[PDB]
C-alpha cells in the first residue's frame, strides 16, 4: 500500500550488537560520514530512544520520531506513534531510513526493501541487537572495506542489500 521505499540503516558488531547503555559501543568517525553521505537531503525515522540519545534534530532532513507518547512534542521534529502515520507522513517521499534503534527496527522489519549494514568485525559487550533477518530473496549490490586507522581503530565492511521480492 505504501509508495516510499523503506531502507534500513544500521551499524552492527559481530554478534549483531548496536547498542549498549542507551549509546553506541564504539567510536568510528569515518562510519559517521558514510551515514551522512548516504541520508543526506531523506527522512530519518528514529524510535524515542534513539532520538534523545542523538540530542538534537539532524540538519537537512526530515527528523521524524516514533513514540506511543501522544503528547510528545520536539522543535524542529515531526512525532509518529505507529508505522501506519509514519507512512502517511512519509506518502509522497521516495526513499526514507529506518535509522533504529531496536524497537524501531522490529516494527518496521516486514516492510523493509533495502539493507544499508555496516558490519563491524568486533565482539562488543552490548545490550541492544539488531534483529535477525531471512536474507531469502535479498541479494548484496554493494560492499565495500571502511577506513580503518588511528581515527577509526576497527575493521568493518559498509554491505547494501535489495529485496527481489
Ligand atoms: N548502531 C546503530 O546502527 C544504532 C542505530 C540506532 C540506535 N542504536 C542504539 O540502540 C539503542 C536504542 O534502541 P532501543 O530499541 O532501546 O530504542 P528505540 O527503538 O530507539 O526506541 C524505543 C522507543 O520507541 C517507541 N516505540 C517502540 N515501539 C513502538 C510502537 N510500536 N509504536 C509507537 N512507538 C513505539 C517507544 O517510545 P516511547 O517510550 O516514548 O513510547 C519506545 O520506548 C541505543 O543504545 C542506541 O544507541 C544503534
Ligand atoms: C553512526 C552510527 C550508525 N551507523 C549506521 N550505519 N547506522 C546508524 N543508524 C547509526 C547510528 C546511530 C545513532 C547515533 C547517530 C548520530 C548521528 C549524528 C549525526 C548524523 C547522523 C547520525 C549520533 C549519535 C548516535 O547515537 C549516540
Amino acid at each position: 500500500h505504501h509508495h516510499m521505499r523503506v531502507s534500513f540503516m544500521v551499524a552492527m558488531d559481530e554478534n549483531r550488537v548496536i547498542g549498549k547503555d542507551n549509546n553506541l559501543p564504539w567510536r568510528l568517525p569515518s562510519e559517521l560520514q558514510y551515514v551522512k553521505k548516504t541520508t543526506m537531503g531523506h527522512p530519518l525515522i528514529m524510535g524515542r530512544k534513539n532520538y534523545e540519545a542523538i540530542g538534537r534534530p539532524l540538519p537537512g532532513r526530515r527528523n521524524i520520531i516514533v513514540t506511543r507518547n501522544e503528547g510528545y512534542h520536539v522543535e524542529g521534529c515531526e512525532v509518529a506513534h505507529s508505522v501506519e502515520e509514519v507512512f502517511e507522513l512519509c506518502k509522497n517521499e521516495e526513499e526514507i531510513f529506518i535509522f533504529g534503534g531496536a524497537q524501531i527496527y522490529d516494527l518496521f522489519l516486514p516492510y523493509v526493501d533495502k539493507l544499508y549494514i555496516t558490519k563491524i568485525h568486533h565482539a562488543f559487550e552490548g545490550d541492544t541487537f539488531f534483529p535477525e533477518m531471512d536474507m531469502t530473496n535479498w541479494k548484496e549490490v554493494f560492499v565495500e572495506k571502511g577506513l580503518t586507522d588511528e581515527k577509526n581503530p576497527y575493521t568493518y565492511y559498509y554491505h547494501v542489500y535489495e529485496k527481489q521480492q
